[PDB]
């Protein structure tokens, strides 16, 4: 499943995720849409063995447990094939202990990069919400 959009908007929306820690609704979907472009099935392997997993590329070095990581300490206490749902509910359980551990949304490359200091509200434009 590739999410909408608006679509991801209202699921963000409905899972408490707008200003969650005090990051307004189009933060999220903008990490999102430059994470995985929406996508709950995106996954990225990377040089140290880890995997990034679906559509907030949560990864199984530090968060999720897929097995085969070095070093792997599973915050989130979840395997990482439960990040691979359209059903986004784990991913926004574990996106709320990462935020929540110090970092931020600064967790997230992508949103960084991207989304942080932009007029994120685009984000969520034209939706109904």
């Amino acid at each position: 499943k590739v999410f909408g959009r608006c679509e991801l908007a209202a699921a963000m929306k409905r899972h408490g995720l707008d200003n969650y820690r005090g990051y307004s609704l189009g933060n999220w979907v903008c990490a999102a849409k430059f994470e995985s472009n929406f996508n709950t099935q995106a996954t990225n392997r990377n040089t140290d063995g880890s995997t990034d997993y679906g559509i907030l590329q949560i990864n199984s070095r530090w968060w999720c447990n897929d097995g085969r990581t070095p070093g792997s300490r599973n915050l989130c206490n979840i395997p990482c094939s439960a990040l691979l749902s359209s059903d986004i509910t784990a991913s926004v359980n574990c996106a709320k202990k990462i935020v929540s551990d110090g970092n931020g949304m600064n967790a997230w490359v992508a949103w960084r990069n991207r989304c942080k200091g932009t007029d994120v509200q685009a984000w969520i434009r034209g939706c109904r919400l």
